[PDB]
This record gives C-alpha cells, structure tokens and sequence, in this order.
C-alpha cells in the first residue's frame, strides 16, 4: 500500500483541499495530521510528499538512486523541457548531469576558471552600480545582468556589455519566460488537464522564445566550429563540440547539437533567476537589518581591505559574512518543494510500497525552517549558522539546493556568486533605504511554488 494521506474524491481527487496560493504552508499542515509521509492525488495522479530532514535525508541521500527521478507533468511536454539536464530523465540525464558537472568544475573548462569569470562579473556588477550615481534604484534588472553575463561568459567563452543589444535581447527573453512560467495556471492549473491543453497561446509564445534563444546558440555553436583548438576548449561549447568529436563511434549519442543547445537553455534557466533574485532579497535583507551590514563590511576591511576584489580563499576566513550568505538563502526559502522528484523502480520506503514512476514531493520548507536545528526559523538570524565563538556553524540542514543525485548543478557557482557579488558590492557601498526600514517588511511573497521579495528600492552610496 502507498502511504496513507487524506482520501480524495472521485477524479479530482485531493485537488481543492490543497491552497493553491501557498503550497509549502498546505504541505506543512497536513503533515501535521498525516505525518512525515504521505499521498496527495492529483487528479488520480498519485504524489508521495516527504516532509521533515529524517524523511528527506533517508528518501533523497540513504536512496539516492531510487528517487533520483524527475517528476513528469504536462507542461514538460507543451514547453518542450525534458532535453536537457533539468528534466531529463534515466541515460540522457546521467550522462548530461555527469559531462556539465565535469565541466562546471572551476577548472574544467582551460585556463580561465569559472571564479575567474565570476570575479570579472563583480567587478563590472560594481560598476553598473556607481552610474546609478547613488539615485534611488530598483535593483531588480542590475542583480539580474550579472547572474544572466556568467552563463553567458561559461557558454560563449566571454561577457557582453550590460548595453550590447544581443544580451538585452537573450535577456528580456528569458525573464519573459521565467515571469510565464511562475503563473499558478502554467504550473500548476493547466497541469491539471493532462490531453488538452488549455494555453495553447502561452507555450507557443514560450517555444517562441526558446527558439530565439536556441537560435542564437547555433550563431556562436558554428562560429565555435572554426575557432576550434582541440587542445585548449576555452568554454561550455568547446567542451561539447569535444565530447562530440569522441563519440563519432557510438551513435546514437546524448551529445548532438539538439542536446547542446537544449542543456545550454538549461543553464540560462536555471542559472540566473534564483541567483538574481536571492541577491536582491539579500541586498532587502541586509538594509532591514544594518548591523549585519555593517559586520560584513568590518570583515571586509579586515580580511580583503581595498586595495583588491574579494575571492573565495577569503570565506574560509570570514565565517560572519558565510553565516549571512547562508542564512539569506536558508530563509528566503526559493524553491520550498524543489523540483519534483519521481522514482525510478519500485521501492519499499518505510511502511509502505511506492511504484515506479510516482512524483514526489520533497519539502525544502521542512527542512530548512526546521525549528530543532534553526531555532525561531521565521526570523533572519545571521547566529543560525554560528557556534557561541564566532566562527561558521555547517548545518545538514542546509538544503537550499536540495539533495542527493539531484542537488543543483550549479551549488558551487551560485555560492561564488552569492559570496562575490555581496562582498563586492558591500566593500564599495553603503544601503540606504528610501523608506525607513522599521516598515520595510521582508517576509516571503509566496504564490504556488515559488517564494519571491517584495518590491523595494535603494540607494547604492559610495564609500571611501
Ligand atoms: C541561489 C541559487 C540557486 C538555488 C537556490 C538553486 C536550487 C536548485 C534546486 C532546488 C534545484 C532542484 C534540485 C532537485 O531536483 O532536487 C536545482 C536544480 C538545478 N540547478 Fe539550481 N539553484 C541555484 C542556482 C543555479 C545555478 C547558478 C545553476 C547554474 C548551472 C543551476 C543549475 C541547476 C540545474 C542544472 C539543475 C537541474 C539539476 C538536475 O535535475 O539534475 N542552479 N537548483
Ligand atoms: C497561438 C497563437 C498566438 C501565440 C503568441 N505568440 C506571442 Cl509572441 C503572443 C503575445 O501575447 N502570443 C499570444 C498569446 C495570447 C494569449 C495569452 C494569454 C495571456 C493571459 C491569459 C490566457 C492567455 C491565453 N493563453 N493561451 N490562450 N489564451 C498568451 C500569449
Ligand atoms: C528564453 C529561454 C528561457 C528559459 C526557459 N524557457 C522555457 Cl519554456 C524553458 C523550459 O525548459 N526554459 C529553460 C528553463 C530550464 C529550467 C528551469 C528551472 C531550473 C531550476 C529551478 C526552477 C526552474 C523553473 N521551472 N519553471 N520555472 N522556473 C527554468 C527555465
Ligand atoms: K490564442
């Protein structure tokens, strides 16, 4: 039998007695009756949710391989999504997982290392920042460019201006898609419909998209072809193109230029919302709270000082400034159910049998608002991820980015990014609030899957 969970009705099974609006807080409470696990049916479709770090820990890392599935629904199929890295599935995914995590590494891809990259994109992220010439600002487009430039400098092997119109354009595309995408009817109502499709007009605008992106991809994929050292492959192209030219003798491959361009449409996707939008509710957390502003910049100008831009060696020796890092991403919460997960044989999990195939639904929420382990987790407290000395506190509870088989790609390029832009941008400016913080409110807009900060301004003052 499959866990228990509250019986649905006939065809529609558990549909209404979810809150749509607040997925995770619904989720939360009816663990509170059924436990840590447990059935929900959407629709006849049956998910399996797991709730709390000791359901988590033992599905997700215990068995990894047994849940390391993506859960399928509709919309995969009408915007054309499982291609790629994030909702492919058995060989296609191992295989593509496996080459991008190789080359994501920080030296994976020839001299340049990804830090490298990231450092350049601080540097120019600082500088946007000064031609707002300390006048109010909504960050919102800035935060975005610099997350958006560094796949883009890992894909094409460079940046592009802030202003350069083909970045404008790949830009405005992408936010197009990710702002459809995060409609409660695209995620989740038209779902419910698994034959006919109820926004025909929204996938095809969506498709539209991709294609202009894809599109582009193939412009710098065949100029790649004729600037091609075989021996120093500078970026994310080369190192496909290479994998390529070395699996001539094993068709069909994983890696064709179908793949290529869809796995790069992966990584745009997945590589600059979350960053941009945990820097910007960073930035919202840092003016509420001034004192831990002002304690990132004491270490600062002590560890790195001015005379040069922050790297990574620093974070080991700026346990406060990792803590508040750390502490933004646990209680911003951005994904509270992950991406779905499904299973990939038939499994025995505890008490019960789940089949193979069957979603699941892995609660973030749970876990990182743990109260045992982060103690009133509704509050930011840079001390949740400290010891009574000051120094870094590691937490297995830290999973932002999930866990097991399927943890984000891109973990350790998003902490370097989240640990050299703030350093970088708080090492030459101050935040000053338009309004006085006593009402500035950061507490999570949540609608569907998908947390989201309020809107807010600021002004970046220069310092020394
Ligand atoms: C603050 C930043 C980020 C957060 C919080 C985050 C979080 C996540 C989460 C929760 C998932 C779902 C994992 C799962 O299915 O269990 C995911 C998947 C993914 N993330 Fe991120 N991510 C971030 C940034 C990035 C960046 C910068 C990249 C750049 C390469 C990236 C690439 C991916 C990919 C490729 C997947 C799909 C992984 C797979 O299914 O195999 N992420 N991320
Ligand atoms: C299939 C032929 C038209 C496709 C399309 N490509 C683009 Cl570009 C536009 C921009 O609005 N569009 C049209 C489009 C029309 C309606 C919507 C839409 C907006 C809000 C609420 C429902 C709809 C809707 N989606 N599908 N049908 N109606 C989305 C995109
Ligand atoms: C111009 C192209 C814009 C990017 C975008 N539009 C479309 Cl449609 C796709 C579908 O794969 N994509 C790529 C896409 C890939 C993965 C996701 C995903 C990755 C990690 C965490 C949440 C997201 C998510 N899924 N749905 N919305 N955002 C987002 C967008
Ligand atoms: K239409």
């Amino acid at each position: 039998k499959l866990p228990p969970g509250p019986t649905p009705l006939p065809v529609i099974g558990n549909i209404l007695q979810i809150g749509i609006k607040d997925i995770s807080k619904s989720l939360t409470n009816l663990s509170k009756v059924y436990g840590p696990v447990f059935t929900l049916y959407f629709g006849l479709k049956p998910i399996v949710v797991l709730h709390g770090y000791e359901a988590v820990k033992e599905a997700l890392i215990d068995l990894g391989e047994e849940f390391s599935g993506r859960g399928i629904f509709p919309l995969a199929e009408r915007a054309n999504r499982g291609f790629g890295i994030v909702f492919s599935n058995g060989k296609k995914w191992k295989e593509i997982r496996h080459f991008s995590l190789m080359t994501l590494r920080n030296f994976g891809m020839g001299k340049r290392s990804i830090e490298d990259r990231v450092q350049e994109e601080a540097r120019c992220l600082v500088e946007e920042l000064r031609k707002t010439k300390a006048s109010p600002c909504d960050p919102t487009f800035i935060l975005g460019c610099a997350p958006c430039n560094v796949i883009c400098s890992i894909i094409f092997h460079k940046r592009f201006d802030y202003k350069d119109q083909q970045f404008l354009n790949l830009m405005e595309k992408l936010n197009e898609n990710i702002k459809i995408l995060s409609s409660p009817w695209i995620q989740i109502c038209n779902n419910f419909s698994p034959i006919i499709d109820y926004f025909p007009g929204t996938h095809n605008k969506l498709l539209k998209n991709v294609a202009f992106m894809k599109s582009y991809i193939l412009e710098k994929v065949k100029e790649h072809q004729e600037s091609m050292d075989m021996n120093n492959p500078q970026d994310f192209i080369d190192c496909f193109l290479m994998k390529m030219e070395k699996e001539k003798h094993n068709q069909p491959s994983e890696f064709t230029i179908e793949s290529l361009e869809n796995t790069a449409v992966d990584l745009f996707g997945a590589g600059t919302e979350t960053t941009s939008t945990t820097l910007r509710y960073a930035l919202l957390l840092l003016l509420k709270h001034p004192e831990v502003t002002a304690k990132v910049q004491e270490e600062i100008e002590r560890v790195i000082g001015r005379n040069r831009s922050p790297c990574m060696q620093d974070r080991s020796h700026m346990p406060y400034t990792d803590a508040v890092v750390h502490e933004v991403q646990r209680y911003i919460d951005l994904l509270p159910t992950s991406l779905p997960h499904a299973v990939t044989c038939d499994i025995k999990f505890r008490n019960y049998l789940i089949p193979k195939g069957t979603t699941i639904l892995i609660s973030l929420t749970s876990v990182l608002h743990d109260n045992k382990e982060f103690p009133n987790p509704e509050m930011f407290d840079p001390h949740h991820f400290l010891d009574e000395g000051g120094n870094f506190k590691k937490s297995k509870y830290f999973m932002p980015f999930s866990a097991g088989k399927r943890i984000c790609v891109g973990e350790a390029l998003a902490g370097m990014e989240l640990f050299l832009f703030l350093t970088s941008i708080l090492q030459n400016f101050n935040l000053k609030s338009l309004v006085d913080p006593k009402n500035l409110d950061t507490t999570p807009v949540v609608n569907g899957f998908a947390s989201v900060p309020p809107f807010y301004q600021l002004c970046f003052i220069p310092i020394h």
